[PDB]
C-alpha cells in the first residue's frame, strides 16, 4: 500500500535507522497511531534496495504475530515505512519493567505467538536472524509481533550462524530458544555478564542456560531442544507451535515446575 505524505504526522523519535530515524506518528484512513522508519536523503542503492525490499516484505506478510505494515511510502522523500504502532514497545523492556506481573500462562502464551509468527518466517522462507525479545513488539493485547529493528547478537545466535554464518530457520529456533528463556526471565540478559567469547566457549563446551525460576518443566525441555548443537536435531517452529498449544489448551500441564538451581539461604 502506497500511502500519501500528507496522511503521515511524525511527532516523536523512539529509534535509529539503517539511514534515518523512527518516529512514532500518527496516520489518517479518525488517526490511527504508527510508527514510522525513514530513509533520509543521501542513502546508497544499497541502502534503498534493502529498504524498499524490507517495505515489500513487510507488505507480503499478513500474519497475527508479525509487525503489521500500515503502508510504505516510495513515491515521495524521505521513503517510509509505517507500521501500527505497539502501544507496550519491545518486549525485553516491557518484561523488565513488568518483572513478575504475568501469569505463567500469559508468558507462555506470549511464546506461543511469537513461535507462531516465526513458524510463518520460516516457511515464508524468511530467516530472521536476529530474534531476540528485542525486536518483539507487545501490543495492548499483549500479543507478541515478530519485528526487526536491524541494530545489526552473539548471545541470541546459533552456533553454525555465529562460527560460519550458516543463517537458517534452525539458526532462528536456537534465538527462539533464547527468546523462551528471556521471557520466562522477564527480560534477564542470557548468560549474564559473561563475555561473548565466554558464551560461545559455554556453549561449544556443552553449557546451556540454567532454568528460569518458576518455569514449567515442558517449557525449560523445549527451550532445551531449541539449543541442539546439530542444526538438524532441533525442532521444526511447526514442533515448537505445536507443543506450545497443546499447553495452553492443556494448561495443568504447566503446573509441573522444572527444579531451579538455587544459591544458599538457610534459617
Ligand atoms: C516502523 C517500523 C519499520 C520496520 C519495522 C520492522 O520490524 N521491519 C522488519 C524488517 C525485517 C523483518 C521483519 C519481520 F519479519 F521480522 F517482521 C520486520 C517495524 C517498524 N515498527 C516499529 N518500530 C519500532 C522501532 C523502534 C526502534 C527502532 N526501530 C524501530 N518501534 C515500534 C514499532 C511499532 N511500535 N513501536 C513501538
Amino acid at each position: 500500500t502506497e500511502i500519501h505524505p500528507s496522511c503521515v504526522t511524525r511527532q516523536k523519535v523512539i529509534g535509529a535507522g539503517e539511514f534515518g530515524e523512527v518516529y512514532k506518528g500518527m496516520l489518517k484512513t479518525k488517526e490511527v497511531p504508527v510508527a514510522i522508519k525513514t530513509l533520509k536523503a543521501g542513502y546508497t542503492e544499497k541502502q534503498r534496495v534493502d529498504f524498499l525490499g524490507e517495505a515489500g516484505i513487510m507488505g507480503q506478510f499478513s500474519h497475527h504475530n508479525i509487525i503489521r505494515l500500515e503502508g510504505v511510502i516510495s513515491k515521495y522523500k524521505p521513503m517510509m515505512i509505517i507500521t501500527e504502532y505497539m502501544e507496550n514497545g519491545a518486549l525485553d523492556k516491557f518484561l523488565r519493567e513488568k518483572d513478575g506481573e504475568f501469569s505463567v500462562l500469559q508468558l507462555v502464551g506470549m511464546l506461543r505467538g511469537i513461535a507462531a509468527g516465526m513458524k510463518y518466517l520460516a516457511n515464508m522462507n524468511y530467516v530472521h536472524r536476529d530474534l531476540a525479545a528485542r525486536n518483539i513488539l507487545v501490543n495492548s493485547n499483549l500479543v507478541c509481533k515478530v519485528s526487526d529493528f536491524g541494530l545489526s547478537p552473539i548471545r541470541w545466535t546459533a552456533p553454525e550462524a555465529i562460527s560460519y554464518r550458516k543463517f537458517t530457520s534452525a539458526s532462528d529456533v536456537w534465538s527462539f530458544g533464547i527468546v523462551m528463556w528471556e521471557v520466562m526471565t522477564y527480560g534477564e540478559r542470557p548468560y549474564w555478564e559473561l563475555s561473548n567469547h565466554e558464551v560461545m566457549k559455554a556453549i561449544n563446551d556443552g553449557f546451556r542456560l540454567p532454568t528460569p525460576m518458576d518455569c514449567p518443566s515442558a517449557i525449560y525441555q523445549l527451550m532445551m531442544q531449541c539449543w541442539q548443537q546439530e542444526r538438524a536435531r532441533r525442532p521444526k517452529f511447526a514442533d515448537i507451535v505445536s507443543i506450545l498449544d497443546k499447553l495452553i489448551r492443556a494448561p495443568d500441564s504447566l503446573k509441573t515446575l522444572a527444579d531451579f538451581d538455587p544459591r544458599v539461604s538457610i534459617r
